[PDB]
């Protein structure tokens, strides 16, 4: 398939999981991707693996020096901006008594003012080539919390209000502003905790079932819901939530 | 040419006109044998006919026991497994509590929701036999941010967005999905009839987006939804409504 | 004594039972009239005759359309307004599409919706008349947040839910709002029945807080949405669930 | 007397909800700490209430003034029974226009305020027995509006806090809820008026009511969420917006 051919994709967090998923699946529909990373080394080394139709390049995407510098970079290199994802972001564990304030900020500022700040400087561009679609991350969480993850959880609501504002600053501009919800996903996150466990499999077990499908989602899996937004066979849809959670989110299966 | 659902057995009801014929026609052009089942017999097979020997019509009213499970006895007889089914069979009525007759409140709660009922009483034991399948309702953006005065409809349309999560935790654990898609305003030979005999532009400006939807773009979703590129999502609600429950822009 | 219904004409549905009639009652110590309308013509009398003179009990499956429209015409013979309605007529099966039969279905949908639908239809003339109201619906915290194998049920509260929305829209212009409670898991004699401990620890785990709620506890907010202090709210869900739909505590 | 001798903090005390708050808060027998970034205007309130109020300047996104906050009401009174976290603010423009500073100083005050003030408040709580956080979200969370985009943002970070928190903290005996307003009437608005009756009229039209709510209004909502009649109530919106966000009656 060629859903996305010729056009020009930003991923951001797209060294690792979801981002990278994404990014490689993109660039397999015909895209030219942007590899936007916190990590250079990873943002290189996705776009050396996807080919000449793919650069990485380092951002923090809370440092708006950073966010303008990738659309300049974007631009440079082939004149426009169709699709950005806003896929960077982290989260800790803690409640508002243990969450040092220094690390609410952290959060706050990556996850919610990233996608704040990829679009301040994305926007200007999509304008003058027609519009365009963008596709932020949130988080099942977003609407069915989980204990102990609070600035995290805090930031993903951020997400999915933001997403409406968006949708409906920027329609009369062409821009469609959708986001995915995912589920609990095997990610490096996931993947250093399980190298560090004793008991990795249970673990894992444990994750399962936050699902009444009972097992994590892959990157892949949700790079498929970032296909379908960021492609014309969605073209109807905006300021819209995409959830791929495993049904984690639709009602309590443990009870 | 995807093949999203190559050799799939796929039910739509409601595969007469409007979003299912749209829904029943993308299927098989992604490979799909289909079950075009109408209320009206003659529509059923008009969209079978034109899709050819990988589709038959089948006159089915949703409300009806004996007509959905004898759906399924034929389905099963002609392709032996059920791999996905499309509730898509529904109506709508003008008015509000105060003004829609009971026998049409009724009407529509017998169609719009027990048809999802039946018809999913008599697919799920074959789905069970068959290492399960993806079951599609069709809720409605109104079903979240109402509308006034098409009232028995709305009301309808939260009864199967609830019912879509309950199925989902019903059936996971048989390798069932169930999730649903939530349609905006969708243009039709209803809108052209009314267009035919201000209005437009008020329909059009429900959406942020400021027009209707087409049924095939409806169709993306439900081919999203049937196919393996949402294996993870059950449960879920699939707005495709151009922004027309996200918030009031007017 | 809060009287924050005080002299108003108040309509309770399930008012026999559980939280219509924690409901009545309440209704009924905050000054209002109140009409105890059930299925079981003997539970609405008893609470009725408990209340004493400002309320009278009426039998009424609020699934017959005759019955409905009978209550509002004794309702009004009587005191000649209506202030309130409280739509909490309503029941469950356990069971899921494959082994629910069609009959239990649509029974559980006509009383559950239909009666909403058919109680209202003959309130709205009458509160058009005197100045507005207010309607209140009893949804379910599984309207949003699932559980298994009551799907009928959870279905019908969903259709509740939304409803209750579209009623908010059709009827502002009339000075009525339309709101609904969604209650979490209420305490009451079917669970004194079916109870032995551990399966109490089961369903109080639904709750965050870890408890069941109490009909008492549901009826406050029903006063709430029924009184003057809520009088900017309309279609709106107030959920007193314990924390049964907000994420997933047992994980 | 729903809150007779029950220790109570409002923050954006000083004004609008958290004004009218704090006073139906002491109506029904609450000590009030009046907490707001603006001295003079927290002063204020507490001298209308008198000596069951005192008056302090907090800006909530600093966490020296909120953990200083607490101790003052702990030494003046032994506990905190009820939080209400009203301190915030809104900006006009988009992704686009909003400043980063602006972007920044919303979501420091919007929703770091919450995390400050639980933060030294729930450790108080949690050895008196548990109490009841109320936060201030807004009918835009769910149902968006355009061109105030931060402010929409915080917002809908606020409501997913609420449930975190209500998560967090249930076994410690405190419920956190939230309020969602609608438009509320308030001196900026008077302002921003004085065509006036046009203006008027649209901020009206976003409420299916056709009206702007008032403070006290929201302060009733306040007043249910703290006393003990809705103590099976946590990690709940109750919106009080005269039906903004239920759907678009226009």
């Amino acid at each position: 398939s060629m859903d996305l051919n010729q056009r020009v994709c930003i991923v951001t967090g797209g060294g690792s999981g979801i981002g990278r998923a994404t990014a490689e699946l993109f660039a397999k529909n015909g895209a030219y991707v942007v590899v936007a990373d916190v990590n250079e080394d990873a943002a290189v080394r996705v776009a050396n693996e996807i080919g000449s139709k793919a650069f990485g390049v380092r951002v923090d995407v809370s440092s708006a020096k950073d966010a303008e510098s990738m659309v300049e970079k974007t631009t440079a290199k082939w004149g426009r901006v169709d699709v950005l994802v806003n896929n960077a972001g982290f989260g800790t564990t803690g409640n508002v008594v243990t969450i040092p304030e220094e690390t609410w900020d952290r959060i706050m500022s990556v996850n919610v003012k990233g996608i704040f700040l990829c679009s301040k400087y994305v926007i200007p561009v999509m304008r003058r080539n027609g519009g365009g679609s963008i596709i932020n991350t949130t988080s099942y969480t977003a609407t069915s919390a989980i204990a102990d993850r609070t600035a995290y959880v805090a930031s993903k609501g951020a997400i999915s209000s933001l997403t409406r504002a968006m949708a409906m600053d920027h329609a009369k501009e062409g821009i469609r502003v959708n986001a995915v919800a995912p589920g609990t996903i095997d990610s490096p996150y996931f993947t250093k905790i399980f190298a560090e466990a004793k008991d990795p499999a249970k673990l894992r077990s444990d994750f399962n079932a936050r699902a009444v499908m009972d097992r994590m989602g892959t990157a892949e899996e949700i790079a498929e819901a970032m296909l379908f937004l960021a492609s014309d066979r969605s073209r109807f849809a905006t300021g819209s939530i995409l959830t791929v959670d495993g049904g984690s989110s639709i009602g309590n299966h443990l009870v």
